[PDB]
């Protein structure tokens, strides 16, 4: 349990770093590597445990595996539409549009939500690696996450003195070497049978009532429109010189997302359909014990033979550990650099980068660990990340680039309106009891009060409308008399 897991993880991390430096030492092909790396930005750590939750958990099923189909569609929406109206106007990074119209100050107030979103994502990755380690070396839930994240952040500490391709290859080989074998286990029954007929559990094929179809469309639109905005995607496409190449790149990344989601769904489906009274895990099921998180590492380690298991499971753990470094470094660096330049001015010569990035990266890792420690879901963290991004960033991104005449008053008005309409409406994974109680709430765990009336999409739309309304109203009273131009907090005249 302990020794085999530790040696497997160490060996595979050594081998992945070795291949990385083999690359870093030293056409007809350029569609391959770019598409694979840009889909490697999303896939990895996230999907496998997230969609494992989505499929395995009773009641939700496939029809509630929103993100594994949500993001791919998100990629197409980002490319097929926003590929054009940023090339022609010309922009270097997504930092630029906000700091071009909204002065310079407004940008940091806008990009704090991006920090919190990628903080959610980093917490999800840390939770996934904690579960994988807690299965491979079978220690604990508190111990695995803290050990994992401390090592990850202290390695990213001196990580400053391509590898994203080998991540996907390891992920693909690891899943596609276990599932053909686990599906053969006598403990498992026909994956088709429990899909439609519900022999040993509710059908792992998701079921949605006509009543909460509004909530289903809320979640779908949230994920689909909250994937586009984020920084890594814009940074990648903007660094691509030719436009059509970006469209084919979006096609290929969405296809990579969808193909890598195929082995991940079947893993959770087997985990659900399996008769657990035969395996050596004990009759207490992953739901009847508060450990539904670990369903994928559990099905790999226990429902596969000893020799096959460590290849795939160590590959998964090593890949997600590697992704942790990139996510942590990028998330801390962008905030520190942008907002520190923002505040009044600060010498970047020989203090800012090292000192500020150090402080921010350490505290960011600590906070990601702290919130990944209490939430026993990863699908929930995803939802929360894309949820906040959808609430705040996307409306103003869409009005800045697709709409004309947007101004700085609209930025603050949309910010306040969106944030209020979201936080006041309640959040069910944490204990955010709502204050409004939109028609359609159902009694639950007193932490979960879902309103079938979509308020997330309503908040997004009304924040965009608030931006437009206050912007053009202030533009209309631009004048003397009508709050004369003497009164001017953020410049528009
Ligand atoms: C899986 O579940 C089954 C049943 O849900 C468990 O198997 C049963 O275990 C008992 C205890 O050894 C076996 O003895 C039986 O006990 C009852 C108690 O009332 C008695 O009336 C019977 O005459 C008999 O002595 C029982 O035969 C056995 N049933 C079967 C079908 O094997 C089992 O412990 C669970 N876990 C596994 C199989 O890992």
């Amino acid at each position: 349990f302990h020794v085999e897991g530790l040696i497997a993880i160490i060996v595979f991390y050594l081998l992945i770093l070795l291949v990385g430096i083999w690359a870093a030492w030293r056409r007809d092909i350029g569609l391959l590597v770019g598409g694979f790396t840009m889909t490697a930005t999303w896939v990895g750590g996230g999907y496998i445990n997230g969609t494992a939750e989505a499929v395995y958990v009773p009641g939700y099923g496939l029809a509630w595996a929103q993100a594994p189909i949500g993001y791919s569609l998100s990629l197409i929406l980002g490319g097929l539409f926003f590929a054009k109206p940023m090339r022609s106007k010309g922009y270097v990074t997504m930092l630029d549009p906000f700091q071009q119209i909204y002065g310079k100050r407004m940008g940091g107030l806008l990009f704090i939500p991006a920090l919190m979103g990628e903080m959610f994502w980093a917490a999800a990755i840390f939770s996934a690696l904690g579960a994988t380690i807690s299965v491979i070396i079978d220690v604990d839930m508190h111990i695995s996450v803290i050990i994992s994240a401390l090592i990850a952040t202290l390695y990213t500490l001196v990580g400053g003195l391509y590898t994203d391709v080998v991540q996907l290859f390891c992920i693909f080989v690891g899943l596609w070497i276990s599932v053909p074998f686990a599906l053969s286990h006598p403990a498992v029954a026909d994956i088709g049978f429990t899909a439609v007929h519900a022999k040993y559990q509710k059908p792992w094929l998701g079921t949605v009532d006509s009543s909460e179809v509004y909530s289903w469309l809320d979640s779908f639109l949230l994920l689909m429109l909250g994937g586009i905005p984020w920084q890594a995607y814009f940074q990648r496409v903007l660094s691509s010189s030719s436009a059509t190449y970006a469209q084919v790149l979006s096609f290929l990344a969405a296809f990579g997302c969808l193909v890598m989601a195929i082995p991940a769904i079947l893993i959770g489906a087997i985990g659900a359909s399996t008769d657990w009274n035969q395996t050596a895990y004990g009759l207490p099921d992953p739901k009847t014990t508060e450990e539904a998180d670990m369903i994928l590492p559990i099905v790999l380690q226990y429902l596969c033979p000893v020799y096959i298991s460590f290849f795939g499971l160590g590959a998964v753990s090593a890949a997600v550990m590697s992704s942790a470094d990139s996510s942590i470094l990028s998330a801390s660096s962008m905030f520190a650099r942008n907002i520190y330049q923002l505040s009044f001015r600060q010498n970047a010569s020989d203090k800012e980068i090292v000192w500020v990035m150090r402080i921010t990266v350490f505290v960011f890792g600590a906070s990601a660990t702290a919130m990944a420690l209490l939430t026993k879901t990863v699908y929930g963290l995803w939802y929360l990340s894309s949820d906040l991004v959808y609430i705040v960033i996307f409306p103003q991104l869409l009005c800045v680039l697709f709409v004309k005449g947007t101004n700085t008053y609209g930025a603050v008005a949309g910010y306040v309106s969106g944030l209020f309409l979201r936080i006041t409406g309640g959040e069910p994974y944490l204990y955010l009891q709502p204050l409004i109680f939109y028609p359609g709430y159902y009694p639950d765990d007193n932490g979960i009060y879902n309103q079938k009336f979509p308020f997330k999409t309503l908040a997004m739309v009304t924040s965009f409308l608030t931006n437009i309304c206050i912007s053009y109203l202030a533009k209309y009273l631009f004048e003397s008399g009508t709050l004369p131009p003497k009164l001017d907090v953020f410049d528009a005249v």
